[PDB]
């Protein structure tokens, strides 16, 4: 491949896809160059541990990559498209990640300056940083067949990857963009449960994880919905079923809903706030 | 490059748990299907039905069981525990370690049934998870008055093929099986609604199911292998006034944390009654 | 060295030269301070602080080269218009009005004169005991000694920084709200105390000294708040109780509400007052 | 000054709370690090490395910190509590002053268990929490039937080195515990929470941390150097029609107040059922 890679950006996504590129042994640390105006940030440091190039300056950033990732806030990207969209070649893939920010908003910004600018619009997540992301992306106007298939097999080096049409990219976003936030909070509140029935907290730290991460595995590699794999849990008058129970009485199952809705609500007014 | 040539396994009982375990072991390759050896009262089953392709030998007989096994696992309902000990008690003999999965048993109480026939029984108390059967499951146990140092150590052995496991204190386990032994539960439930979630936002009910689990399952890889706390990872999620801190918020209003602990303590609880209604 | 001068004497004026005194940074006769009602209990304490005082708020423009605005929001546009031919080179104007915005200050002055030298800032009632928690913005034509010297003179009586204009209506919900906010849960854990059979005076002063404890090991400590939740929470034990009863309440939610609300209303009145 | 002359100082559990002391201790300057012995039964904890890195002494033997000490810390969970005094009771001798930190453990209780050994033991029940690390811990403590008069204003001497710290009847340390021994834990979770609302309307995480705790901090302090009552505080800062007061109705909509209420109550009650074991 020999593919330069480069971050706008070198915050907490562009330090995880770097982690995750270079631990698949996709790219070498060094072939990757990310900018930032806030040189002094943490995520900055851990890049400069593993070998990444960093600047200053979005124009370096933009002439070193092949494939050029935006991983800025969602309001910092027009800026960003007119500071460097001059420097936009026939070569570059532009991959954006930023949040509810559309394809038509990039080309039309770029399109002033080349005519026929290759954007692809990505939502991905943190754990890429351990390759097990989960990723989609849609393609621009201008991307080509090979741009699309590069694309997924780069984000699948991290995780999952699939092709989507872009307007489900604002539910993604809700669901599993925010999502490794839900699980973290559960994973917080189900050690704050085993640590009051008696467990240390270690312990109950890592059995908690231990339980997710095998059961969204077992929902993974069976064909199975997950209301029957629960019914194949809870035995009669067992314990689970009466854990379910008080789930249920709190409307569990409702608030994960309220949390897709209000993540999917919100990325697309960060949207509607830009245009 | 694990495999334990010398182990005879036995399973009493032949549901859910018994078939992860024969499931993970047999992918674990540490154990041949034809080696292992389960017995259930209802036959027509379709876990008997999956155990039977898989190649393990299968028996109405409990005593064949016994007979054939060095390593017993009891896979059976907590209420049915005491029938066995009493139907196959006379079978135990000194190779025997007997493995009981049954939740909320203690170890007390099965040495002490067995032990009317010949004293000194191997015991060791389990509690395990389904994602054994993916090689995932969490699992911890407790050795009894007579396990030997060795007991544990290929107990340990064997069970780490097939997930996460630790010795413990058996007064820990109650409250183990409120968190990952129904754990999974838990989990199927919260990815059941993330897809209506994502559904609702108008994704494929496929697609959101797959992204859903994949979110938890990666969520869970970032903290395993990380030393960070889970709060400090779930604000690398969250930027500011972005899409993650406004749902967060809203499972904040609603206690989702609350819920979760409250459903630890429910099957701890139950746990606990399950056992003193048997003593 | 410096000659500040006080627009309002109120709380917060009061609060500031208590702090900068103590502090030992200002002499209080080097300090002046105005207010139309000069019959105020805060006019009075800073009398017997030893600050010069005046209804003219002229006579404090002359005394001054910083001058603090510490008058109510809706008050700083007549502020400005009485005194706005009076501000000369020398003057640094710092507004501490909640919401209004360095832009409604600029332009108002600059009718007078060209190029006013304005800092806003957001600081809390805490200054009075010189642990305040207080940011600031630069104005236009702030040189870059003006910052620095605003937060020298701040630093003195608290924690200060810098911070971008549109952070700041988010701060005042944070630490502009924040001490109501603890004396209310430190009236609440007092009443906690006494119905479990303390005296009510040493439920208050036990109270304040865990949360002043805990607040200054958290300043002091590289870790997560949830890890030091974590550490003091033994298995079983009564402190894991009592923060399950917390999350049963939604305690969390309620605390994000609050600093939501302060916010919202901060940027509702700064709407009212352009328009 | 001369209570800490020639004083040696003990700990019976190496957790969280002997370090927070053993650091405070140490920082505070009134004892010196190779003064102090810890014990526990798991060399492996975090702590035990912390305290390693200190100068502390460290033993894996009870008896040994016992012999070593003059005033000693009993800072186990409180179901050990009964198994620690049966291993060492035989060696506590009229020099001790047996110092129990174990929630809700009674004096008596320990009394009754060291009294089979030697007639007269000196024992003082202390409450305190994790801010003695930086100086600022919460103390109560209660003097046993045999402690003597100096015993009190030694332990007083010592525990206000590393904060407040007043003596009290032994029946109000139940309340104690549920107010300022759990209350750093009530303080961090506001404070995480403060944060994500910081966060939500705008700030970076990192400074919405300092500003909550800046501003904990702060009130904290003003009220105790307050005459005035908390409510009154509380009436300074809203201006009419203003973003604070604004907020404080939001937070009495959710019943604020009383989760507070609700946790200490909690708090308490559990530790009187711990008592009770
Ligand atoms: O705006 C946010 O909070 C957000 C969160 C996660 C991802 Br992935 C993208 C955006």
């Amino acid at each position: 491949q020999s593919m330069s890679v480069g971050f706008i950006g070198a915050g907490q996504l562009a330090f995880a896809l770097a982690k995750g590129f270079t631990a698949a042994g996709v790219l070498a640390a060094h072939k990757i160059m990310a900018s930032s105006p806030d040189m002094d940030l943490a995520t900055v440091s851990a890049l400069r541990k593993m070998g990444v190039k960093l600047t200053p300056h979005n124009k370096e950033t933009v002439q070193h990559s092949d494939v050029l990732f935006l991983a800025v806030k969602p309001h910092i990207i027009p800026f960003i498209l007119d500071e460097i969209g001059a420097d936009i070649e026939d070569r570059h893939i532009v991959v954006s990640c930023a949040a509810g920010v559309t394809i038509s908003s990039i080309e039309k910004k770029l399109s002033a300056f080349r005519p026929a600018p290759r954007v692809i619009r990505c939502m991905t997540n943190t754990p890429v940083v351990v390759r097990e992301g989960a990723t989609v992306y849609a393609t621009g106007t201008h991307a080509q067949v090979e741009d699309g298939r590069l694309m997924e097999q780069l984000l699948s080096s991290v995780g999952f990857c699939t092709e989507v049409e872009e307007d489900l990219i604002d539910a993604v976003t809700g669901l599993s963009g925010s999502g490794p936030a839900y699980a973290f909070t559960a994973l917080d509140a189900l050690a704050d449960g085993g640590v009051k029935m008696g467990l240390p907290r270690r312990l109950a730290v890592r059995l908690g994880a231990q339980a997710l991460l095998g059961a969204a595995k077992m929902l993974l590699h069976s064909e199975q919905h997950p209301g029957q794999l629960k019914d194949n849990v809870s035995s009669p008058g067992g314990a689970t079923i009466h854990a379910l129970h008080v789930l249920e009485s709190g409307g569990f199952r409702s608030l994960l809903i309220n949390a897709v809705e209000a993540s999917c609500i919100r990325t697309r007014e960060l949207q509607s706030m830009a245009d």
